[PDB]
């Protein structure tokens, strides 16, 4: 039985599964109240990639596709975004994945880059015409139908988008006025439900949260500390899946270590479907060390007491 | 935990000098080229050299505060004062080229630049943010990273404040002036670089490096831009971790493919992060999009490899 292990990467040297965003710090609160179900940053401690998980870190929140026309134009323009799977063969619609692999999967606004490469080059050019353009893919919109195979993405003012080779790099949100990172997405817009999903997880055990890796996310304009929270970091999730390491029983327990004073800092509990919790009531600061990471120490259950972090 | 590499496909990496995902495999001649990137350098026992830093979004990106316009009379153009990505301050005296991660070639680098106030108002939930596209020219006689600042510019002419600043790389602004191999003056004009990652080139004869290339966006232009790293994101990942310590200075490495079990070709990954085939000329590496490298042996300079 191969010995399962997480990475020993500082969060300092580690990005988020869920936005391509460095971590910023590790934070928990009460979810009672809501349905964690992200779709990006899953995978099982066994390496199974779950929901839209991919392995690339720059094609999480990417799409990939061509533009083929528009509807609604002048003020805003609104084009027609063919998505296709990041490694370029079309997407098919009944694949059991919940939508295009890296599909971004909360509502938002999502603002980034829409790049263009043509296709053809014209006689005596050094090659083919390229254009980028500011441009926004709200996952809100009825639209947005990732699943059926295509986005609306809207560039404002900006008339100047080809029926050409698209590519959506995300920086962050337009705003926050209507993000919620914890609602999905209708993936085949509206009145179908969404289907392939990665299970939504909680704390099964009294006194327990979710223990979340969490990234200040950038803001076009408006008001706000906006942030995303993802279950585990890519990192872990290349590690997992490469590593195949069988899971002996559904709980792993893990210890954040201090690497220089070797002490150890306190105890979690990593499950079988890839999240932690932790013994913890309430939102105040996570105190770590900036050099801290996680250290598999043995297999256990649901039941095991956590000491209070 | 002998010396191993990832065994994820090119198709699951990420190149180490700018935020891409990995197209292909590439060689070439490079004689007449010095191949000298400070960004994906990492020795097979876990240093990291140059500007190479482990977070896969902090490659060529910058982070640090506006302090107001660079120079006077152009309002597209302001003075960014650079800093660690870990929030520290950078100390222009450490043993390095420039902060982490700084961009390691010629080029007008387009993106994004983010702020977020360090203060919230009264009758406000949070900062104040603003988002605006901007070129970060590592060949401007302002590009003085290593000295603690650049010159950053946008189209946007007055909303920008003296805040916290964070720029996101996307891509080049055109291809004009972009050499993804000469390395920019981190120190300005006149002043040498410092604290280099070593060059690399293949010393057996009839060995070319072998790349991993990438597609990188143009704002504008004709062309079909890309960008070549030594080894992905991934193996420096790896290797940071592992701290395996080299036997020899060259490991045997082969491609296989997992599903048939047949081994494509061999290669030389040598102690200071490159890998050399035996090929003459640039044409395709025909390979399948399932095949990754797996460490063979430790051998020396002298190994003959069969002809990729």
């Amino acid at each position: 039985t191969k010995p399962f292990s997480v990475p020993i990467l500082t969060i300092g040297e580690m990005t988020n599964s869920r936005f391509p965003l460095p971590i910023d710090m590790l934070y928990t609160s009460p979810t009672e109240n809501i349905v964690v179900q992200p779709q990006n940053g899953r995978c099982t401690l066994e390496g199974e990639l779950l929901g839209t998980t991919q392995l690339v870190t720059p094609n999480i929140c990417a799409l990939r596709g061509e533009i083929r026309g528009h509807e609604g134009s002048g003020d805003n323009h609104k084009w027609h975004f063919m998505v296709r799977s990041p490694n370029g063969a079309a997407f098919d619609p009944t694949e059991d994945v919940p939508a295009p692999l890296g599909t971004p999967d909360f509502i938002g606004d999502v603002f980034g880059v829409l790049s263009q490469r043509n296709r053809n080059t014209d006689s005596g050019q050094s090659g083919p015409a390229n254009r980028s353009h500011d441009a926004v893919v709200s996952t809100r919109d009825s639209r947005f139908t990732p699943k059926l195979g295509s986005v609306m993405i809207a560039t404002w003012e900006t008339s100047d988008i080809q029926d050409q080779p698209t590519r959506f790099t995300p920086v962050g949100l337009e705003n926050p006025d209507h993000y919620n990172q914890w609602q999905l997405p209708n993936y085949s817009g509206a009145l179908t439900l969404n289907m392939g999903l990665a299970p939504s997880v909680f704390p099964t055990y009294p006194g327990e949260q979710i223990l979340f890796f969490r990234s200040y996310i950038p803001l076009k304009g408006g008001y706000g500390d906006s942030h995303i929270d993802c279950l585990v970091p890519q990192e872990w999730i290349q590690h997992f899946y490469q590593e195949s390491a069988p899971s002996q029983t559904d709980v792993a327990l893990i210890r954040y270590v201090n690497p220089e004073t070797g002490r150890v800092l306190f105890e979690a509990k990593l499950h079988r479907q890839g999240y932690i919790t932790v013994a913890r009531s309430g939102s105040s600061p996570i105190n770590v060390p900036a050099n801290g990471y996680f250290r598999f120490d043995s297999w256990v259950n649901q039941f095991y007491s956590l000491a209070p972090m």
